[PDB]
């Protein structure tokens, strides 16, 4: 019901949820946002609000921060493309007022704090606040509460790639590496335009760190997009065993479009400094499929993409990655087969098909040195489960592994790491937990020897999709995940009994 006796001002609050670290600046607790402006005769707006004890004993300062705009993310995340006043509050109050004019005409409001050096980072380790009142020339306003605040204190958080940064609009599809000298290279699609994928222009950025994720390279565009049908995106990692870094990636027209004589690319470039400079683009399309490719039987196939995120790097040397590939113009089914090379790159084969009606799939390496392979589910096939299989052979020939299977899979990319925890060896995997959405970004711990998957731990809830993950060179777990609806890559970093214990 809406009244006609005059204009009725509504207020709308949201607590944050988003991961925090220690030593952040300006972390946004709780956002209020008025429907309309204060009205020209207005003073002074109040806001009251309530913070535990736990809560104030980790911060150092709060604030209230007033801008014009209304964000996702903390706002320093944006870099000053959203503008803001910054109001100190003494960290023992529970109430700041500011004139109509410091306003300036403002609807959104933040309160924000400081974070302090110390945390135990248990998963009881969060911090939350909650506006309790918005009184404008002493009048309370009826508040909409549309989240509560809860921010999980982590080793390591920070948003890598946000919506805005280098003029790119947005950002998805996220890689992370780490070197044997202990180097992390993070890649994404620089979606410069919107958020969708191939025929639009994408281009291929990085960010490197060489002190462990605590601060990043100013990002760098190493591929461009030329144009609609001629972008490229989907990075793959690795780093060989000569330690040159190899990224594979596609460019061109969209998956579906793909044509044995019209591909959508697939790519290779190498580094051997680190990441500080990458060679040409090598097309290596032709030892895959095509009108190019010297295998007859595979000339017909129409399209191929690795998964994004990593490869895998065997003992033996051998290179590792694994293409979905379109066989029949007739069906949008994908067939996986594992791409390798056992020259350090010069050359590629294709393994025998591992999967039928697959998607994107990764790799990892047993304790007993078989290969595992973890499937995407696409299309809701069977019980929209994960699906798994297994090599004996180093990737050449595959079986379907039912054993491994007991996680829902809604349908997303994600990543695998082996472990060894309380002296079992095991499988850490990322997945959205959905249900059946891209939702509550997870990690489940599978047990080699029971055979059983633990319960999923949450990591950012929320709007999640694909992840990525790295073992650091001291055992801390990195983990690149898209967060948000608009999508920023944000990198995460644990130790399994921060998540587990």
């Amino acid at each position: 019901h809406h009244h006609h006796h005059g204009s009725m001002q509504e207020v709308t609050m949201w607590g944050d949820s988003h991961g925090v670290a220690p030593n952040q600046v300006r972390r946004t607790l709780v956002k209020v946002a008025l429907s309309e402006s204060l009205p020209p005769g207005a003073k002074q707006i109040r806001i009251g609000f309530s913070l535990p004890k736990e809560t104030e004993e980790k911060v150092t300062a709060l604030y209230l921060l007033v801008s014009d705009s209304l964000a996702v993310r903390d706002l320093p995340d944006y870099k000053g493309r959203v503008s803001y006043d910054s109001f100190p509050i003494s960290k023992e109050d529970r109430t700041t007022a500011l004139s109509a004019d410091s306003v300036a005409g403002r609807r959104f409001f933040y309160l924000a704090a400081d974070i302090g050096p110390v945390a135990s980072f248990s998963r009881s380790d969060t911090l939350t606040a909650r506006v309790e009142e918005v009184a404008v020339d002493g009048r309370p306003l009826p508040l909409k509460e549309l989240s509560p605040a809860s921010r999980r204190l982590y080793r390591g958080y920070e948003a890598l790639f946000v919506p805005g940064d280098g003029g790119s609009r947005n950002y998805r599809i996220p890689a992370i590496l780490k070197t044997a000298n202990g180097t992390l290279i993070a890649m994404a699609d620089r979606r410069k335009y919107n958020q969708t994928d191939l025929p639009e222009d994408i281009d291929i950025v990085m960010r490197r760190s060489t002190d462990g994720g605590k601060s990043w390279s100013d990002p760098r565009i190493i591929v461009q997009g030329e144009g609609r049908n001629h972008g490229f995106g989907d990075v793959a990692l690795v780093q060989t065993q000569a330690g040159k870094l190899l990224m594979i990636f596609v460019g061109g027209v969209g998956l579906w479009q793909s044509t044995p004589d019209r591909p959508q690319r697939t790519y290779i470039s190498e580094s051997r400094d680190e990441g500080l400079t990458w060679s040409p683009p090598r097309d290596i399309t032709h030892f895959i499929f095509g009108k190019d490719c010297a295998d007859p039987g595979r000339s017909r196939w129409l399209a191929s993409f690795c998964a994004s995120g990593q490869g895998l790097v065997l003992p033996s040397g051998r290179i590792t990655f694994v293409a979905a590939i379109r066989e029949s113009g007739q069906e949008y089914v994908l067939n996986n087969y594992v791409l390798y090379s056992d020259d350090e790159g010069d050359t590629w084969q294709l393994s025998d098909c591992a999967y039928r009606r697959g998607d994107e799939a990764k790799l990892s390496l047993m304790p007993d040195g078989r290969v595992l392979m973890s499937i995407r589910n696409q299309g809701r096939q069977e019980s929209r489960q994960r699906f798994f299989a297994l090599s004996s052979d180093d990737g050449l020939t595959w079986e379907r592994a039912k054993q491994f299977e007991g996680i829902h899979d809604p349908g997303c990319n994600g990543a695998m790491l082996q472990v060894k925890r309380n002296g079992r060896d095991q499988v850490l995997h990322s997945l959205p937990l959905g249900p059946d959405g891209r939702r509550d970004g997870a990690v489940y711990l599978f047990d080699h020897v029971s055979g059983r998957w633990s319960a999923p731990v949450v990591v950012n809830s929320g709007s999640s999709a694909y992840s990525d993950m790295t073992l650091l060179a001291d055992g801390t777990i990195g983990y690149f995940v898209e967060e948000g609806d608009e999508i920023s890559l944000v990198f995460i970093r644990f130790v399994l009994d921060d998540l587990f214990d």
